[PDB]
């Protein structure tokens, strides 16, 4: 028969591509590795000088597009720093180092929630912040060769997971009713123009409480720049929509066709109709204009960016307009005169109108361009031609057009100044011109409507820069309009500055005074209401996270801090009577080597070799009454410890009970009477010790107590058991695994102590023990029903809380996820349950897993076109492959151009719950049904492994893996490097597990015939 | 008494930048905001149009430069992937998979000794290799967020490291002795030009054994461009004397002071003194001249590159020469034409000599740049302007001097055809002008002197492409000269190709023949004679790395493919009798969870309900004898398994003894009893059985025989006891963790199988269960001292595997870190224990932690400046704080430049071992005698926190950690967010453990009186 260990011919051939170690070098010529080159290219190839067409392609060009994958790599990147510079660099002062820490925590409704908090434009702002001037330009990582984090991209993905959960926002909870609020609340508010200023100051404005605020907007589209001119390929219009919805559902109104003008809406008829206060946001409304275009018309090739971008706009934003408009035809050679965003926009958008070429002349050099880096690499990516120091001249118009601009040169002297150099010029063919010098406010109607308001010397609406008043005590302005700044989160932060000062004056002008301190409200929403107490063991916690007994609880002062915080509950740090007084050695904390050479943020685990409190019981009980005091709802749990022996302990629990702690928690961790038959060492060890410590402690005080237990053993249920039966209202499930974190090269342990470099074997904790943690609170859950289980081990999140909450925990004690981060953590926990409830009830997400919505096909976190065109052509994303892609997406582009269609917007609609939302005891041991034994498995429903080749990046991990850790069952091919799982498999799972891209391959129920590899017969 | 709970004044105050969520969003003006953000500034500022003073400063401005902390994440991130891109996209055909697998395993020498198998400069190229135009153009992560690997960074480290090792080359070992070399070996070689193309060809000709060749270099000094005109600023001259010296450990001789002309060295010279074959990589010599600046001279302003870049480095590169020189005196704007390489090191080197402004002027577009965009970063971040379509005309000299240069205006119409506007010109004012077209082949005496060799329409030497064979058989050529490609790396290729046609054609004029197949030889160094072998047992391993019984021992095939890959031994995966056929279900196995939403390379732990071999005794028995027939010294342990039965033991155990095994392992996992006598269900977890077992199976076999323990049991070492007790041979510590991996959203579990979604507990594996494995190891190996033990839980390195080792144990058997990639990781294994070993004979290199060097103060991988002006300053690196670390630099580097002196390098001299290499059986077990009781450990030498300020990145972890888990012992500066350790630090060590910088923070010992805290 065969040579068994040998594979055939078939299995020689799959395996053709396996990695093999070469014992020689290799020889390939240069002239051969020239030409092999590009058929793996996956950049830019720096030697084409061919733009890829782009002609009505709108899909989204930001380089900062996060998918989850993606999302949450940088969220764990990030260090979350204390007194965070990126926040000092906001605008709107986002709390950034909580929200990545919520996506870091897979919570992304916290994350959503706090970045809404402080930016109502949040979404907005994260896909057109230039952050390189703003927040990462002050990130702490740009001290790493890796460098900063991709805030605006983590910022765009929370928000946009919030956008697909369609949840609405609320009225301030903590709000009076409507009915209750001072008659001040229901002042006439105006705001002109419904740009980012304005939605900004509105919504602050309506979470503070006023009832009557309407936005008046010249157009018949609302968003401001946001809408009319940045780009659908950097900013699609839907994003728009979401946050002006929100600010909508706060009561604000929008009226369009209304406008700030003499003949119109002025600030006297709004006095005279009865407006207590209006905020002006209405921007630069105008175009920047050179004498040399006088004249000219779009007919013959000439644009202000005030002309060309909205016409762009209204033919690629669905909705925008109620009518289909055309996209502009640009054919040839196109000039575009600037170097600020406008000037970009205009360059790339040109190009989706059909534009064969396009020029950027500057008047200055190439080291004065005004948009940042991140901008101007985006029209540097679609070859887009620059050309600095040229001051246009003439406009040669022959036959009704633009055939060519005549420039001349311009140069920086001796201090500094700017200077034309007449001889030297420059005729430069083009056959449209578009003028992006920038905007302003020169229209003498719209001036006269702000009289009387004193305009400074650049002939804008004079403003303090603290509280954004105008000369006239009721008018206040901000945005573009004030002339400081040019940004989206800017001009939000105008109008949130404005929000305060505004209520302040109205509240002043009602004869009511307002806190010294400002104080607007945050953002809130339906899921905020969610209850998340629980019961558990006759004691009431407001909220299941805890601290549990460690470095977190050294101190009652911490713990102090920690309920100040929000924590539900706290363990003081395990003590003893003054006898068994103990004194620590150093280092006796460090971190684990359970995921590699990865320092900073995450660790997965930590060890120590810590021993109780070095503080008095005096001390702690004291601590204990105090803390019980001050914070009556607050659940403080002591947690204690004597050697085996009754009055002992009789004494320490009793005690411990006399300062007030809500109940005990007994550390079983001394060391018995002498050793013997294998029970270890330590008291929680023994079933028997156990029982009699509890029965002790049971007889001594009438306040619940649970028992705290070791994983350290065989049969943790034989523990929980004898716990039980001593009397215990519960157990504490688990302490940590003892171990040894490693050992230098030379062969001396860390930690090491002293002279001798010396060491004992520690405990791990962290999200490294979670497996045995969850093993052991759901071994003891099913085995003891109905007894309270109080988790510990691995809970870093509010996902990994519900985990163990369905695993048959009450409540969840926390140590390695705060020494990893800090007490704020608990914030991110509450939120971040209450979302995973409120999911529960919305019938139309029940495909997402938790916060996660569905994947879906995507490469580098960008939707992938489910175009007929490109489905099931094998053709990877690199080499000549990549190419085709680009010839198709285009063409379907042309087409979707010629078979026209647009107006099936989506009116916006909020989910509401279907059933109700589940409390904290609805959803205890719910996971337990589907646990058992191995032979309740079924060997019949078998699965086999399939491959979305639309996700795949090519690496061949499936491949290896199947390879030498499987059955050869995945074939790799060798010019696509695209992998097809065959007939072979046997559904073992290893491809999926190790596939670096999340919910590219899926386990699928097997259809064709089904028999185990015996080898022989 | 106070208030116990509650922080004193002084507490409050530290706590005072300590996290707090706020209960309301927070209001500040954009004015306020406008002006605090400079304070915080990190990146180069948008409107900041002045450059940094950069007058001699060749410090190292490279963006790829890596440390050792960044470099281990960026290994760690590499996909490692299969026929990689990558690979395919590098002219040497690096195996950049398998290098930088071995910088994610810490095995530095590994991955070096991979580079330069296949790149002779290695460590040149990581540093200037245009990698986004070749290896890194073809990364698959391009198609992630993120991006690509910083290939070029990685090789660049892993060289760095080895070159501070200072290990020598050597001759390749399985070469027969000098002296029994056949007579054609002796064949006079001759190389022209000690540039990248001849360095590689005389290497790899080195390496096949060639004992007389000689490079023939035209200048005093060597290394080619690489040498005089690669600004010292992007590649460390030091680099390319390093590589010259590997060169020469193979005996290559090199003669300065020698030139390929007419009337000097000729081809006719060379054959008719004896020389057998000549590689010619002479490069392109001159430069491209423009008619125009014919007559100008360096002293009215103007130089060609030839000139200019040659003068900077004699001036900036210690050794390069033995002259000490100044640097050119380039005062004023600076015009540099070109758009390539050359045109970039001129601007950015123009700003070295003193140049207060610099422009970049091409003929053709922006778009035309010839420079890869990292080339062009360069320039661009230091500020030169950039001067498109402009095509030179005139230059003005007045009063000795050039004062400017007039150009005409260029553009490209219907056919491409750039076409220059006569009526459209440029004044540009200037005081110096230096030409960077390129370079050429022009010297007549030259071409002379390669006669009768053909040159093609480019009159350049034409070459057979795949040979590198010129018209004359016995000259090749290679390199720039042949005008291919310009790439260090291309022409190190060139080199390398043509070595190999050189040894064909030499071994034919002596009448041998070659192999048909290419067979150059790969790189060694002394580690590699290393002896790693180990006794345990009576048996004797190879190496002592082996494949558990696991998925990749699934079948017989799969172990044989491992033994070709060099695995020292294997398991098979357990099996039993035929009554015990099991089958599996599916899903089995998953991912770990233990580490985050971490996808990809390096799972920290896997969960798997896998259950024994579905194959049969019959078919393992079989595969055992055919193994055993095929790889007699490869190890090969039969696994089986059995029900509490004796009968049963007996027969498998013989069965598996008989088909030729040299072992069997136990798996003791099969069930019995009902379950609470407090001993769990599966024999191994009860002493009494596990010693009935080994019993039954040491009655019925003669070969030795290890017993499984597993690591879910309250004490291991009664259960190892009882199987030493029963007879076993020894003991393998430890299968999998019992666990549940998680759950989703919604309370199922994964593995979910079946339409019911249920699941039962798995067994955990990985690095995640490491810390419980090696407690396992050290517990048992002290408790029975001398009794063999193999190592299982998480190796995934040579490092771990050393841990094993001193832990106790003599081999070490690993499943988790091929699932995670794939059998050729015993090359980086066995590499890797041969290079600790090694060093740990290295005297010079004791401060080390295995391979890594001891951390030296940086900031983003590069040397921090060690200036008096600037330590103690408190000038944190960012915000006006940079600034004046800026200035305070730039004046260090204007000092050094008065100070005309320095240029010790003091060559490069190996290290000698001064030991003996340690072998296997002398570091087993040597880590024991640090493990004690808690007791034994002393609580009056405690140690404090010290912060290294220069390697902070101010990210405030210490101190939340500090205050939220620890004694709120570190004060965090408002303005500089600089951490300073104050005397109440207890020394618990966490906020060293959360610090994101390796080593800023160490544990020293305390000074100070220590009094632990008693709450009063
Ligand atoms: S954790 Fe480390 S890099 Fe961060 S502020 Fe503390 S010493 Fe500096």
């Amino acid at each position: 028969a065969p040579v068994l260990s040998k594979d055939v011919a078939d299995i020689e051939s799959i395996l053709a591509l396996n990695p093999r170690t070469q014992s020689h070098a290799a020889l390939h010529s240069t002239l051969a590795k020239k030409l092999d080159k590009k058929h793996w290219k996956r950049n830019p190839d720096k030697n084409c000088f061919h733009c890829e067409k782009l002609e009505n392609n709108f899909d989204d060009i930001k380089h900062t597009t996060l998918g989850e994958r993606g999302a949450l790599r940088e969220a764990m990147r990030c260090l979350k720093c204390a007194d965070a510079p990126c926040q000092k660099s906001c605008p709107t002062h986002l709390d950034i180092k909580s929200f990545i820490t919520s996506i870091s925590n897979k919570n992304y409704y916290g994350a959503a929630k706090m970045i809404f908090s402080d930016n109502p434009l949040g979404l907005t702002c994260g896909m057109v912040c230039p952050t390189s001037d703003l927040c990462v330009g002050g990130c702490n990582l740009y001290a790493t060769e890796e460098g900063s984090i991709n805030i605006g991209g983590l910022q765009q993905f929370a928000s946009e997971v919030f956008k697909a959960m369609n949840i609405p926002q609320i009225r301030n909870p903590c709000l009076p009713s409507q009915e209750k609020m001072p008659e001040a609340y229901s002042a006439k508010i105006a705001l002109l123009g419904a740009g980012p200023a304005s939605i900004s100051c509105a919504s602050f404005l309506a979470r503070l409480g006023y009832s009557d605020i309407t936005i008046f907007e010249k157009q018949e589209y609302v968003g401001g720049l946001s809408t009319s001119e940045i780009p659908q390929f950097r900013l699609p219009y839907d994003v728009v929509n979401f946050e002006i919805e929100l600010m909508k559902d706060l009561g604000v109104k929008i009226i369009c066709g209304k406008s700030l003008s003499e003949n119109e809406i002025t600030l006297n008829t709004l006095k005279e109709e009865g407006y207590k206060a209006a905020f002006i946001g209405i921007g630069l409304p105008e175009p920047k204009t050179d004498d040399i275009f006088q004249g000219l018309t779009q007919d013959q090739g000439f644009y202000t960016s005030k002309d060309f971008l909205p016409l762009v706009a209204k033919s690629s934003k669905a909705g925008m307009c109620a009518c289909h408009s055309p996209l502009p035809s640009i054919r040839g050679a196109v000039i575009v005169l600037g170097a600020g965003d406008t000037a970009f926009d205009c360059a790339t958008s040109a190009l989706r109108c059909g534009a064969r070429r396009v020029f950027l002349v500057f008047r200055k050099g190439f080291v004065n361009i005004r948009a940042v880096p991140e901008e101007v690499e985006l029209a540097k990516e679609e070859k887009c031609e620059f050309l600095p120091f040229l001051s246009p001249r003439k406009v040669i118009v022959k036959g009704g057009r633009i055939v060519a601009v005549q420039f001349v040169r311009t140069e920086q002297d001796e201090t500094g100044k700017w200077n034309e150099d007449e001889d030297q010029i420059v005729h430069l063919k083009a056959d449209v011109v578009i003028s992006a010098f920038g905007s302003v406010l020169r229209d003498p109607k719209v001036k006269e409507a702000l009289s009387p308001i004193k305009f400074n010397r650049w002939d804008l609406p004079e403003v303090d820069p603290e509280t954004m008043q105008t000369s006239e005590p009721w008018v206040f302005a901000g945005g573009d309009i004030v002339g400081m700044a040019n940004t989206t989160v800017e001009s939000v932060n105008d109008g949130k500055q404005a929000s305060w000062y505004i209520h302040k004056y109205i509240q002043a002008q009602y004869g009511a005074s307002v806190s010294a301190k400002p104080e607007l409200p945050l953002f809130y929403t339906p899921v905020d209401l969610v209850d998340i107490s629980v019961e558990m063991a006759g004691l009431k916690f407001i909220n299941p996270f805890g601290l549990a007994s460690a470095a977190p609880t050294t101190s009652s002062s911490m713990i102090r801090r920690a309920f100040e915080a929000g924590w539900g509950f706290a363990l003081t740090k395990t003590f003893s009577l003054d006898k068994d007084i103990v004194t620590n050695v150093s280092p006796r904390i460090v971190r684990g080597t359970t995921s590699g050479p990865m320092y900073g943020p995450g660790q997965s685990s930590f060890l120590n070799i810590e021993l109780i409190s070095e503080k008095t019981a005096a001390y702690w009980c004291q601590s204990v009454t105090e803390l019980k005091a001050d914070f009556p709802d607050n659940i403080v749990i002591a947690s204690i410890m004597c050697s085996y022996n009754k009055n002992d302990w009789m004494e320490l629990s009793r005690k411990a009970e006399a300062s007030g702690a809500d109940a005990l928690e007994l550390n079983l961790s001394c060391p018995h009477g002498m050793g013997e038959r294998g029970m270890g060492l330590a008291c929680g060890q023994d079933p028997e010790l156990v029982r009699n410590i509890c029965r002790w402690v049971r007889q001594a005080v009438q306040i619940p107590f649970f028992a705290k237990l070791t994983p350290n053993v065989t049969d943790i249920v034989s523990i929980a058991r004898a716990a039980k039966e001593g009397g215990a209202d519960g157990v504490t499930a688990t302490n940590t695994v003892s171990g040894l974190m490693g050992l230098k090269a030379d062969g001396t342990p860390w930690p090491a102590v002293g002279a001798g470099k010396r060491t004992t074997y520690g405990g791990v904790s962290g999200t490294a023990i979670r497996p045995i943690a969850l093993r052991a609170v759901t071994t003891i859950a099913r085995a003891l029903p109905g007894f309270p289980i109080l988790a510990t081990g691995g809970i870093d999140s509010a996902e990994s809380g519900l985990q163990f909450l369905h695993s048959g925990a009450s409540v969840l004690q926390v140590c390695s996820a705060v020494q990893n981060q800090d007490f704020t953590v608990i914030q991110d926990y509450c939120t971040g349950l209450k979302a995973l409830l409120y999911l529960k009830s919305i019938e139309e997400l029940q495909g997402w897993d938790g916060q996660s919505p569905g994947t879906e096909s995507h490469q580098k976190g960008k939707p992938v076109p489910r175009i007929a065109e490109l489905m099931g052509k094998k053709l990877p994303n690199f080499g000549p492959y990549l190419e085709q892609r680009k010839k198709i997406i285009a063409e379907e582009k042309m087409r979707l151009k010629e078979q026209n269609a647009a107006f099936p917007p989506l009116e916006r609609k909020p989910f509401i719950p279907k059933k109700p939302i589940p409390a904290i005891k609805d959803v205890i041991g719910k996971a337990l049904q589907y646990l058992g034994t191995f032979g309740e498995l079924s060997n019949i429903e078998q699965v086999v492994a399939v491959i979305d080749e639309e996700m795949c990046i090519n690496c061949g991990k499936c491949y290896m893996t199947c390879n030498d850790s499987g059955y050869q069952a995945i074939q790799f091919d060798p010019e696509t490097h695209l992998p097809t799982v065959t007939d072979t498999c046997t559904g073992c799972t290893l491809c999926l597990s190790v596939c670096p891209i999340i919910d590219c391959i899926r386990m699928v129920s097997r259809t064709t015939p089904y028999e185990p590899k015996r080898g022989l017969p």
